[PDB]
């Protein structure tokens, strides 16, 4: 059982404190006592015995990890982090939506133990947490924070410099924007996800899904699309071509991006049928 | 109850025949009797009373709609479609993965009643079907095929020239390829979908999800990312800026891309918790 200092009693700070208090003690700090009171009344009653609410920083030196979730502004984050870094040598973790971790890190005195920890909303519900490292972050700090988050029951992905989730959301939104400008209804953009792509990417991911499509199929299909249209997004990737030269063409060969057993196709359909039934889309 | 002619007794043709035979009579044609025999033994026994297997085209003139699912090659598709167009004035529907519907249509004698119908795999399980229209396709042909598919229980999206699903898959795969080349493990690319983005896009779609993020939040966040990094995918869309000028900033304003009632945030969390529990990711 560790003690975690959480800076900022807004929605995200409050949620992080709830997620952590399941297993650890928390100190939740905010300069506003009104924010602390509002937070307290939103926290499950059983967890209140594990959370100290405060306006000051004296408990920072007693904590094993600091999580910062203040306003999304470079100078504000730098200011709070520079204050806390003098009080402790613990890992310092900014919940940063889009502010660059490298831009923050380069303004700290001791950036080797600073990194980004990107929680999803609500932090205590959603399983994914991304660790976003700067060029300064050391390996020990990553492994410590990764272990902490994993032991909390989170699914952890470590990213360099930028969030992978933000990257994928922007790539999808950029394409959706093209469709919107072309005249595609928003509802239809969403329906191709809600009734198809979201299901496949949920169960298999986009790369796992590719194995079932067939890596050979995908390379020649994307290549045709590139030669026909020829949007950059269709351009056939180099990593894919090494796979096809190896005969690692997917589920049909028992190996593509991943390795498969004989019942893979049958299991795919079983899992999709189950998800469709659950969602009421059967 | 209509009669539908399906050309090609491979996996996709066989699956389309199974999907349709739930409600309609089917003639399933292939030049190979061995393919027809293999198809017959994969078709549910209760449906066999609704499906005629044949090697010839005499029943095409009796059918209300023709679905073509032959080898993915322009000249092969054109050849079969040119043959069938002489025998009937019914809508002609090519299950085309990536071959351009416009390239096919321009080689037909009567392209006003030709369109693409893109079934997912397996056709009889997966609810989404895309209609992909050429510059020639008339509105009557679309509405007829859309109605047929809807009444079959499919979720139909009508697309101009290219599949929206193919577009989104290529956009996501292009970004994943960048990540792969950078050193991101495939498993991690997939985990950000399987444990997060796939769930959000399944339940809300990428645009509906944006409403909860906040359209104002997204515009300024993407704008920062564009000014900082500045990948084209971060470039802030024009449609978004009109929304923010209108105060249609999302769920918080009761209106963004879509319109919302007071319990929207609470209902979002309830639906995500239910899906997490079902998937065993809670
Ligand atoms: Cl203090
Ligand atoms: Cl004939």
């Amino acid at each position: 059982h560790m003690k975690v200092f959480v800076i900022g009693a807004g929605l995200m700070g409050r949620g992080i404190a709830i997620a952590i208090a399941s297993k650890h003690e928390v100190v939740l700090q905010d300069v506003s006592e009104k924010a602390l009171e509002a937070a307290r009344e939103q926290i499950p009653e059983e967890l209140l015995s594990k959370i100290e609410f405060t306006t000051t920083l004296e408990k920072v030196k007693d904590c094993d990890i600091v999580m910062e979730a203040v306003f999304e502004d470079l100078n504000t984050k730098v200011e709070v982090l520079r204050e806390v870094e003098r009080l402790t040598n613990a890992p310092l973790c900014s919940n940063t939506s889009v502010i660059s971790v490298d831009d923050i890190a380069e303004r700290l005195d001791s950036p080797s133990r600073f990194l980004g920890v990107h929680w999803m909303n609500p932090p205590h519900v959603m399983p994914l947490v991304e660790i976003v490292i700067s060029r300064f972050t050391d390996s020990k700090t990553v492994a410590f924070v990764e272990g902490f988050l994993r032991e909390l029951g989170k699914e952890v992905v470590v990213c360099k410099g930028q969030s992978l989730v933000n990257r994928f959301n922007a790539a999808v939104l950029s394409e959706a924007s093209r469709m919107i400008e072309e005249g595609v209804r928003a509802e239809d953009v969403d329906r191709v996800w809600k009734h198809h792509l979201g299901l496949l990417y949920t169960l298999f991911g986009p790369l796992g899904n590719l194995d079932y499509i067939g890596l050979d199929v995908a390379y020649y299909a994307s290549l045709y699309l590139y030669k026909r249209f020829g949007d950059e997004k269709f351009k056939p990737p180099e990593w894919l071509q090494e796979k096809i030269k190896k005969g690692e063409v997917g589920v049909k060969a028992g190996k593509g991006i991943y390795e498969y057993g004989p019942k893979a196709y049958e299991e795919r359909v079983e899992r999709l049928k189950k998800l469709l039934r659950f969602l009421g889309l059967e």
